[PDB]
């Protein structure tokens, strides 16, 4: 729990969503001031539990290429309180800035698999991982964000067994059975992947979920974007893999993205 007095709001406003909104500020550390990102909930129970779990997640968490958390702190309204990372979501920076080199979107990846093989260590689902739930720190630094969805696995199982339902980031048996593991957030990560080289554009446009669900099962797959390269495109691909037992983890996702990026 941090100290109000700590903290210092800009008046100006980043972002708005359902929980409320988003503003830039300060916080005092010991010496250091360091600048932050903060969820402040507008005016609901469920808001609450929301911020409430993605809490009690990043409390467990550390690693360079995930979002950290400097705490929470309760005065006017009820903040989240997190490192700012300044350049905003994945997509929409890539949304303004086509001229990202397919190696410099190979290393933002890169990170995000880094990240990910982590959470898969701690055993830990993001259920929530898309472009947009990634936060850049630099052109060159990446950092997964939104744990809202996020779920700590028992230690006697593997998959958690399930509100926001983004299906066209989702694996199949996510869909068909409600099983939420890492190899799922693995589907995701390709979905990503695809939004990363088609520069923040959205996946499956056009099509409603249950659009994409039967294009899923026959077979069908989005196409590689333009300018992405091959091997990128047969990764994406390898993330789909229709039978969760045979998709590939995240250890193997992160390698063969190192060996590309450097090699
Ligand atoms: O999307 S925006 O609001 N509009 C422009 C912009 C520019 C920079 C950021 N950076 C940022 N860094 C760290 C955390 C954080 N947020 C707010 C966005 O969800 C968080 C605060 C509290 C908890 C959180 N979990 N995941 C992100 C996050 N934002 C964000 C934005």
């Amino acid at each position: 729990y941090l100290d109000r007095k700590l903290l210092t709001l800009e008046d100006k406003e980043l972002g708005s969503g359902n929980f409320g909104t988003v503003k830039k500020g300060y916080y005092q550390m010991k010496k250091v001031v360091k600048t932050v990102a903060v969820k402040i909930l507008k005016n609901d129970p469920a808001l609450k539990d929301e911020l409430l779990a993605e809490a009690n997640v990043m409390q467990q968490l550390d690693n360079p290429y995930i979002v950290r958390m400097i705490g929470i702190c309760e005065a006017e309204s009820w903040m989240l309180v997190m490192e700012m990372a300044e350049l905003g979501p994945l997509n929409k920076y890539l949304q303004q800035n086509r001229h990202v080199k397919d190696k410099n979107i190979i290393e933002l990846v890169h990170q995000v698999s880094m990240g990910m093989k982590y959470l898969e260590e701690s055993n830990f689902v993001h259920r929530d991982l898309a472009a947009r739930n990634v936060l850049l720190v630099t052109q060159h630094y990446a950092k997964i964000s939104d744990f809202g969805l996020s779920k700590a696995l028992r230690a006697d199982e593997n998959y958690y067994k399930a509100g926001k339902w983004p299906v066209k980031w989702y694996a199949p048996e996510c869909i068909n059975y409600y099983k939420f593991s890492s190899k799922s957030d693995v589907w995701s990560f390709g979905v990503l992947m695809w939004e990363a080289f088609s520069y923040g554009q959205k996946p499956y446009r056009g099509m409603k979920g249950s659009e994409v669900t039967a294009m899923l099962e026959k077979g069908e797959r989005m196409g590689c974007p333009a300018g992405c390269p091959r091997e990128m495109y047969d990764l994406m691909n390898l993330c789909w893999t229709y039978d969760v037992e045979n998709r590939p983890g995240f250890a193997a996702v992160e390698l063969r993205l190192r060996n590309y990026y450097y090699d």
